[PDB]
């Protein structure tokens, strides 16, 4: 940039899009997660949230999400607040910065899932606290960072490694891969219909930000050319079905690498039968459960990152 | 059994049923919650559960083995997670095997409420960490060690001892109930109607548990048989009816007895009214609050037992 | 198996082979001798075991397995307790079942060093406490483990590689080896006199892990063919003679890989000038040092895995 | 005594025989044993002999004394220091006196295992503090205690108990036990063959002992009258045999007790088909098992009442 930025700090920072950060934070929060899974794995437990409060307010309900914010949290010390939609309504007896303002007053740290981002970004600014998207409609970083994390388990490094996502290649998920992917100096494709190509606004922004880490994004409805080579092949679910049917990871498709080891991956719950078959993502190149455990892991270091 | 087997570390076993475990291990249970419940009575705080986290999944809700689980877990510094009905529907938007795989790799242990039996065994094994039954329709495991506890506190001893369960004698309750009763030499009847008689091949069981033991298990539909020196009068809600009136236990049922030192026990709630009179429940042989009690030191006993 | 089973948790588990272990079992019982490693290097001080004993049977003695269990358990504050030979021998004053009920009653732990795998599965079964074999005459577990860490050192990666492994190829740390490689996903080599070709029942379930694994495992009394393209060449001692004499690793067979990269390895103790030259574990490409190293990590990792 | 002597204090004793203890500081040292077993069940750690060294000197080995020595002292963070015959020929290279007051500058307290009596009483007396008998020739102190402790468990009292110690009834076990029994008002019978009748000024300092108590202790070669209404049947080894051939513990002398609560007991090892046969000490009224745990913690209590 002239002068380039590479600060690596983070303390204080809300994580509402991956968009928000650099590679070189990006990578700082990859090694915290690093350490923190070998730590939790060899039993070494210590107690950095001691005496802390994390609000996670659920406008859409999601058990991984809430397990991994939860088991983080707490294996730490700190004490989590499961505000489900039973509990909380938005927009409905409170607008939402009244709340906001509250919950500044009264926590360390807010986790919203839901719909709009505007609603995480107006959390962030009226309580003061950093704030954690743990998924809208628009952007999911958390899974995006577990992701990352397994693929460097997997191959050792990132600045390679070619990713191609299958089939709705705009909803959240794929979106936040793409950037996180783009960060990282991976090869990024997206693949699927072109009703449903990737957002075009946050495919611009992904390759100025390739320019600098020489990465690649791309977007192509022929399956053949998507995936030779592929190292990683992702999806997610699909809710017209009829677009998205050909994009079905199944073993013909994982063949079409050409590689041997290529893994799957996919951010869970899914529809088996769909968008991807029993047979592939209960079988050898499947790290759909490293994955997951993964997500815990991201989240404690992006908890450590800000609040430390 | 040419060499006899007679370990007592239980340390990674998951409880699903008494079937499961041996007299000395059961005894080894009840040493370990007569000891918690001293430490808790005498404010002797300890935190044996510290950075631990335990998953709750309630098909069915209830407060008490909610209370019970999420007390005994926190006040050794464990954090406990209620997922509810509203939180998980384990068929629906997964498969129990997907949602096990994921719990395993955040959690060090899962309790379990709710219908089949099948479920817990699968969360077991596809965890692979330490589930615990919190009630099936089968076998409500750790109601029978807070009772066993309970008659122990009251008599100084078990394998004497004579007790009655009136009524539904092959719901889950009646059922765990007879095995502690076999496992630790007791001498237990089972008296209601003949359709609801225990269920036959826990019953032989039993008949195989007592010979090494010197307990006895037994069925009639005569109350008078039955309650001849019962040193406990134990019942449980009745949801026909019909078949069901004779056997509620009141003043007359008691007095049966022939002793005056004979207790009532319920695990709760109650009907009272319907199986028990609320002259007899809340009156000077029921021990029924302190029985709630012990499913607290009972539930701490079975967590210090298998985690650490 | 339509329902992949992927779970990590070890907690109450013995080691008697590598058999009984899952490659996600073992591969998070190599990240725990990773993390354990850099912990001891760092000199981060920690007492993971502080109030826990382990009883250590040495039917056979060693000093490199004593030190590695005696190390490991007490740098943590676990109190291990040496039983030689001449403190207990198994089968001569009493039975061994009766000694496993006791221990079972006195220790946390029993590590067997010894002859039959029978002895090591009766202590397991008798003493309901872990087990670990420290070697038999059909297994050397702990040695596979420190093995597949050391290459995994030495290459960053373990799914790829070549490994050899001449001479006495049915021994039980050929055997363990063997096993270890075929659940990480490596390609391995027995290469020997065909007198002394690998324990066949091993072998045929080895075939079967590599179809899920993507290893390979093979035999052939042909040097060339063998070592071509080896990335570690890898021996123990002899103790005919006469067959085994043309197996013997010197700067000739070394060669034989094509690859300067090639490491070589020796479980120890080693009869320098007959299974191996002195030039060739004295130089270079040895890497017997920290293959005896890692001995003691992971041995703690296993006992942190099975203990807490 | 005129003025009765009732102290319990015991910091700076020595065990070599239960004739040197009151009943009052014997039910002491049961009540310490009871308390500490509940705590290792229960998993509450304590660090009571952090700092302390132990020096375990083996004139004969046991492994069953060493463990119980050793995991006593090790797991509340003391150093024990296991001598064996190999280290220690304690008349031959040097006095017993320079051996025991070069001990005395160097460790808080001595185990002693071996044939004399005498020489128990040398090392308490040149090496100026505790010393344990952990069995001579004449008395096994630690044993009486843990049998006491397990009888105590399985009555719930002790005062009223009939216990028949069956064969050898002058060796160093039937010597301690008879003690015992006659402090804590037992009644104890002695049933054995004329030629090994009690040791005739133990029995009399019985006599004595009882006539506060109101115990009674007893000898008889006759089975019949021995055993009507014992409470406990114990045994041990009989290294003529032919003397001893009659009272071997078998089914049929279980069954002369008349009452089915009857319990076995041996210290052990035991001869199976000897002394005892396999059916009872592996059949259910066996405490074989329960009684060897309690070495550790009867150990544990005289350890911490003699040292705190």
């Amino acid at each position: 940039h002239h002068h380039h930025h590479m600060s690596v700090n983070l303390k204080g920072r809300s994580l509402l899009t991956l968009l928000d950060f650099s590679p070189e934070e990006i990578r700082y929060l990859l090694d915290i997660s690093k350490q923190v899974k070998m730590e939790n794995r060899s039993k070494l437990r210590t107690e950095r949230f001691k005496g802390m409060t994390l609000a996670m307010i659920f406008e859409k309900r999601s058990t991984r999400t809430r397990l991994a914010f939860e088991t983080a949290f707490a294996e730490e010390g700190g004490h989590p607040i499961f505000l489900s939609p039973n509990d909380i309504h938005l927009g409905a007896k409170e607008s939402l910065e009244d709340t906001a303002r509250v919950l500044g007053r009264m926590v360390d740290a807010i986790m919203f899932r839901g719909y709009k981002q505007e609603t995480v970004e107006k959390l962030a600014e009226y309580s003061g606290v950093p704030v954690y998207n743990g998924l809208t409609d628009e952007f999911h970083p958390t899974q995006a960072l577990a992701d990352l994390m397994t693929i460097e388990e997997n191959f050792g490094r990132l600045k390679g490694v070619k990713v191609v996502f299958m089939g709705d290649t705009r909803n959240n998920v794929a979106t936040s891969l793409m950037i996180a992917c783009a960060k990282m100096g991976m090869n990024f494709v997206a693949c699927g219909p072109e009703e449903l190509k990737p957002r075009s606004d946050v495919f611009k922004r992904c390759q100025e930000i390739v320019k600098e880490t020489d990465g690649s994004v791309s977007f192509t409805s022929n399956l053949e050319e998507a995936l030779a080579g592929a190292d990683v092949v992702y999806t997610d679910v699909w809710a017209r079905m009829a677009l998205l049917k050909p994009y079905q990871v199944n073993e013909r498709v994982m063949e079409m690498t050409g590689k041997s080891e290529t893994i799957f991956m996919h951010c869970l719950p899914a529809v088996k039968g769909q968008e991807v078959t029993y047979e592939v993502i209960e079988g050898k190149q499947s790290r759909v459960w490293d994955e997951a455990e993964n997500r815990k892991h991201t989240i404690k270091a992006v908890m450590i990152a800000t609040l430390l």
